[PDB]
DNA sequence: GCGAAAGACACAGATTTCTCCTTCGCATATAGGGATGCGAAGGAGAAATCTGTGTCTTTCGCAACCCTAAACC
């Protein structure tokens, strides 16, 4: 809580500067993200953040080996959620296939008790992230199997 | 933010070796005497190499933590 109160001036001074140039800004702990639609406008902000950093909170500094530029032709994600080029949130295809395999193996009764709890928690998180994961699972393995799996334990 | 135990950076100075610098001693092609040219050791005084000391950089298995699942810092 103390860190958020400390960086209030930096947040305020950088937000209204980003608003005037059509740039979106947000911070999570010690991560700062920018995004825009205009080409060749993101190459100037590294000097601006450094100037505001020195002006408002002395002592802090920027790590120069963790800077990333991305577009729609490569992998895009923000703190662990993938962005579809259409503009939809996603969890990833690798995890979708992993959870489908886990449920298929559970239908044959080859899943230990620890993995039941682990997969149940992962499924709950993915359902909160997407919002339609359970419907897809039900339409594939039936409602009875899903209900029995959920009520187990 | 930083234990102990070894390196990097910057500044002195010391020393053996090499190289420049007198002093005279042959020499030899011109019949002895004189002259231009070069070889031999002492005695310098210069220069590359080595060694010395003092100021910081990294980052520990650091009395003192909870026991249900997933993600982020």
């Amino acid at each position: 809580f103390i860190s958020n109160f400390v960086m209030y001036d930096f947040d305020k001074s950088l937000d209204d500067w980003c608003r005037n140039n059509g740039i979106t800004y947000s911070r999570y702990a010690d991560d700062i993200t920018f995004s825009t639609n205009i080409k060749d406008i993101l190459c100037r902000v590294p000097k601006v953040v450094k100037k505001m950093l020195s002006l408002h909170v002395p002592g802090l500094s920027i790590n120069e080996s963790k800077t990333i530029f991305t577009s729609m032709a490569h992998n895009r994600h923000v703190t662990g959620v993938t962005l579809t080029p259409q503009g939809n949130l996603s969890i990833g295809r690798d995890r979708k296939r992993m959870l489908f395999a886990k449920i298929h193996k559970y239908s044959l009764g080859l899943l230990s008790s620890e993995e039941i709890n682990k997969t149940k928690g992962m499924i709950a998180f993915a359902n909160y992230l997407e919002g339609d994961f359970l419907l897809r699972l039900q339409k594939k393995y039936g409602c009875e199997l899903i209900t029995k799996f959920l009520m187990e334990g």
